[PDB]
């Protein structure tokens, strides 16, 4: 069985768990939302071909800057997320998180990920957002930091309301395909 | 370069055209639509290497038969469409589309998709439909059809709302994807 390795950095509370947990189970975790990371898996049929998917979540405080690149060896594609209602979240993808994951895995590919777009249009959010006259990151903006950071490409979503949740991880798929030749991969190596 | 061809069979008026434009412009021919049958092209990433997605538009009129028939050669993978507030283009898969290709590529595969899903909520339609004995195929129905048939798996979207539309497209490049020696191709063949 042929298997694909994904893993998802980015800011606290950008709302990475909810969008794996919203995947994996096709409902978004209202209730006690798991207030500590784990480690998923989907099959995923390619060409016909069974495929494990699996989908590794992480811890965003500093404190884990020691631990957290523990998980990279053997990534196939990253998951550079950010709210798009976190200004924090989006200047933090181009300072710490590219970097970091550039850094251990130079060939490894990656996506940025817009999360909680519901939020954008959600009132009660833009009202104390103007609170610093800052504004809900744009696709643009966000697609501009995306081609200049070298991203594969951008992808928003809501594990919330799941809209384009799904292709956000069908890109990661697609992104994340091997090459036969030679062995010329892009996983990740210690 | 490298290439994955897709043709789109359906009743006619389901929303194949629309449905390929929506996906290939990003907007929903609301105006008029292109009466000219089409093949679209599109690029796609795919494992950091671009692949051209070739979308052939088919003319569903019985007056076809004959003719239709003549796109199917090197298809990768076929998209079975009906839409999800008519009946009779529901019937009309089993009745005629899958038997059709088949019949055409055994070897091909095919995706179900339902279409127009944005009109399963609206009312007008659903009481149109309700007064002459009928009422919206849903998902479960169709997801049964498609284990039945046998089709890689069922989608469905909204052209109109874009929702699921990129989906069911790349749902469909990963059904195509072609294994490694070409003695187990699927394109179909004459
Ligand atoms: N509400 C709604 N109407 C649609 C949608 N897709 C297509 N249509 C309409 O369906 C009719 C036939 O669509 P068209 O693409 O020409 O159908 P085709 O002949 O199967 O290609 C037209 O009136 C379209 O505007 C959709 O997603 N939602
Ligand atoms: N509106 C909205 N809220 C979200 C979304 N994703 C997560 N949240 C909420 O955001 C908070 C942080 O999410 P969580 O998964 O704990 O984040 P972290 N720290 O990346 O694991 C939670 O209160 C959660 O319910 C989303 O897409 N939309
Ligand atoms: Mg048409």
């Amino acid at each position: 069985m042929q298997t694909i390795k994904c893993v998802v950095v980015g800011d606290v509370a950008v709302g990475k768990t909810c969008l794996l947990i919203s995947y994996t189970t096709n409902k978004f975790p209202s209730e006690y939302v798991p207030t500590v990371f784990d480690n998923y898996a989907v099959t995923v049929m390619i060409g016909g071909e069974p495929y494990t998917l699996g989908l590794f979540d992480t811890a965003g405080q500093e404190d884990y800057d020691r631990l957290r690149p523990l998980s990279y060896p053997q990534t196939d594609v990253f998951l550079v997320c950010f709210s798009v209602v976190s200004p924090s979240s989006f200047e933090n993808v181009k300072e710490k998180w590219v970097p970091e994951i550039t850094h251990h895995c130079p060939k490894t590919p990656f996506l940025l990920v817009g999360t909680q777009i519901d939020l954008r249009d959600d009132p009660s959010t833009i009202e104390k957002l103007a609170k610093n006259k800052q504004k809900p990151i744009t696709p643009e903006t966000a697609e501009k930091l995306a081609r200049d950071l070298k991203a594969v490409k951008y992808v928003e979503c809501s594990a919330l309301t799941q809209k384009g949740l799904k292709n956000v991880f069908d890109e990661a798929i697609l992104a994340a395909l091997e090459p036969p030749e030679p062995k010329k991969s892009r996983r990740c190596v210690l």
